[PDB]
């Protein structure tokens, strides 16, 4: 019941960008914009030319005055950190934009947001995220090419408030803070960059009349996951019979590979050393897609699929693309007993996909039942690490060590032009 207080939601309904609210929100798209695959069906897409922006008239419903508390959250892709973003450095861009002499906006700098609010007497209150790479990247960092949601939330005359993926992550004060109100429209559009390669997806940019509290946001958030699709890497769907690299949680720069050992009759996966790269001297990016290497590509694939979506607890086998006809599966116990996974033609077992976590999370694990061998799929403790069904995991799951979890967590990546490598 958030939508009782909803006075704004841009998005994309049946191939038109539209005001979702009900409000009937006057909007000029302008043709420079574009409709794109998204995180939940079509997404909007803003370029760095001039013809790529969306214009707001402002009403009495989406309004800003001294006297009304509200709140801003959106849906957010922007692409990974990049060469190209450090002619950039240091400078804010905006993304979306109420600001004349006075009011809000919404920006980007050194791969971070900016939420910013002044008033009528030029006094400024700014949250700036001061995420770092190395220790953000996969949970929170913006420029990661991940889909994250923000909420801003303005209690004026108390506080403003941000949040990322439903977690408050910042708060400033604005009881000094008088009137942001303006009559300017709401500009949707990347102004101020000099890297016009940049381009962002923006998704579900909703405004309320109020400002909503810590547990709501928390609810807004998940109320994005109220289906039993899993998820990709980037946080779209995952879908059956698409090319993808299979990443462990544990070395997101680890290739998946796969070795021939002549003694047995088998091929194993095994999970590589990590691979970085420099964006500069002191951010080390890992590789995705290991272009110019032996990486296995893997498609996932169930007869039974009902349509491309994979759901939580779909029995499904992995195919290995560089092979056309093998599966990761287990060998035949008579011949080889251990929980190491091969790659077969002979299926042997089944794999489940599923979700032990919450419907949020962009990874999954994946559960062998089998004969003599049932376990959750992980990496055997070096040069490389061997796929394995381990029991102790599948039976101890919820009292695992962070370690331990990490290692039952699988990713899906397919190539995006928000990550370059």
């Amino acid at each position: 019941q958030l939508k009782d207080n909803l006075v704004f939601s841009l998005g994309v309904e049946s191939d038109k960008i539209k005001d979702l609210s009900g409000n009937n929100t006057n909007l000029e798209v302008k043709t420079g914009v574009q409709i794109v695959d998204g995180r939940d069906s079509k997404t909007i897409r803003l370029n760095s030319n001039e013809n790529s922006s969306i214009i707001v008239q402002k009403n009495e419903s989406i309004n800003f005055s001294y006297f009304s508390d509200f709140t801003i959250s959106f849906w957010i892709r922007v692409p990974r950190l990049n060469k190209n973003d450090f002619i950039d450095l240091g400078i804010e861009y905006d993304l979306v934009n109420n600001m004349d002499n006075q009011g809000w906006k919404i920006s980007l700098k050194d791969g971070n947001l900016v939420w910013r609010m002044k008033d009528r007497f030029g006094k400024i209150i700014d949250i700036i995220t001061s995420l770092t790479f190395s220790n953000s990247f996969i949970d929170k960092y913006i420029s990661s090419n991940i889909w994250r949601h923000i909420t801003i939330t303005v209690n004026q005359l108390k506080d403003c408030t941000l949040y990322i993926n439903g977690d408050k992550i910042d708060s400033k004060s604005i009881n000094e803070l008088r009137g942001i109100d303006n009559n300017s429209p709401i500009i949707f559009k990347l102004e101020g960059n000099r890297n016009k390669n940049q381009f962002i997806r923006l998704d579900q940019f909703n405004i309320y009349q109020r400002a909503l509290n810590e547990s709501e946001v928390e609810m807004l958030f998940n109320s994005y996951f109220n289906s039993n699709i899993l998820r990709d890497f980037w946080g779209e769907p995952l879908e059956y019979n698409k090319s993808y690299y299979m990443i462990n949680q544990a070395i997101l720069g680890g290739p998946l590979r796969s070795t021939y050992k002549s003694w047995y009759g088998e091929y194993y996966p095994y999970i590589s050393r990590m691979r970085t790269f420099n964006v500069s001297s002191f951010i080390l990016i890992p590789y995705l897609y290991h272009k110019g290497s032996d990486v296995e590509k893997v498609k996932i694939i169930n007869k039974n699929n009902v349509d491309k979506y994979v759901r939580k607890n779909d029995v499904a086998d992995v195919k290995f693309e560089n092979y056309g006809n093998l599966i990761l599966t287990l060998p035949m116990y008579s011949k080889i007993k251990e929980r190491y996974m091969v790659l077969n033609e002979g299926r042997n077992g089944d794999l489940k996909l599923i979700q032990l976590q919450s419907n949020d999370k962009y990874y999954c694990q994946i559960r062998i039942f089998e004969m003599y061998r049932n376990g959750l799929l992980s990496i055997a403790d070096s040069s490389g690490w061997y796929l394995y069904s381990s029991g102790w995991y599948l039976d101890n799951y919820k009292t695992l060590d962070l370690k331990k979890h990490t290692k039952t967590n699988w990713y899906f990546v397919s190539e995006d032009e928000g990550w370059k490598e």
